[PDB]
């Protein structure tokens, strides 16, 4: 299985390998993927690029 | 509900606010969803990455 | 530009017409695309797939 | 943040069920988000829709 | 790598396992990537779901 | 059809051209497709931002 994550951009080296590491043994647990079948990866939002309610992360001071 | 929106890389702050703004009030339209619940992102596509009938963007901007 | 839209499943018909042209206005409006340039399309997410804070749909749906 | 899964077709309820809770407190712990800001959600693949080496998941026979 | 790909709902298993046959070798040819390490998948999208200039698949007869 | 493509970062221009004229030809060849109907986009995933097995690319020294 493959996990795709999004994140607003900004976040750590550490917090990604973070992400990384804990939702592959997630997949792992849930479906019983061998640890060396899971990718996951991440994209990095620019905050002028994320909205919520029809504003941006950047306005909302995120 | 959730966009992702792909653009060709280089439109300004203001016009991915608009996309942000604009997409929102449109699926707040469509499917009568709150306005709160409704997430946009948009991926900028570097022009090197964005073919069309097998020609990248950068090439035919030449 | 494309746009990409994910929906929890059984929005009709109309309602997915709806989301296509509202956003392809959206996008006209926000970018100045030329509405034969714009492509929308939607995934139907079922509500076992779709998880809000930990909790699925369907079983926030009980 | 967002986190979108992949899984070959045919896992049932319950796996689901464990990829949305594992995944959504894999994300709470490595990035430090609340709860309710973490959306997860699965895109079931045909086994005719997956391709691992040129070859269909149905083909390598599962 | 990995190749996600769309496709408007109809298309045979036969033309669906050529593309996973096609853009492997693609990726292999183009990026050098051992064949086994090439994930192709396939999203097969309704004609009720798919816009194109504001009008669906199934409106424009596809 | 439209093919999404995720690359570790760091492929150069002349690789994505590849990438873009060879995947284009094996979805016309493949599905029967016009030239122009075909789109294709790259998206360039850093190596800090790429699982595989639990660890990074980048901490899988690449």
């Amino acid at each position: 299985p493959f996990a795709q994550i999004y994140l607003i951009e900004g976040r750590t080296e550490e917090q990604k390998r973070a992400v990384i590491e804990k939702v592959t043994q997630a997949m792992m647990e849930a479906v019983g993927a061998p640890k060396e079948n899971v990718r996951v990866w991440i994209h990095d939002v620019p905050k002028e690029n994320w909205g919520i309610g029809g504003v941006s992360a950047k306005a909302l001071g995120r």
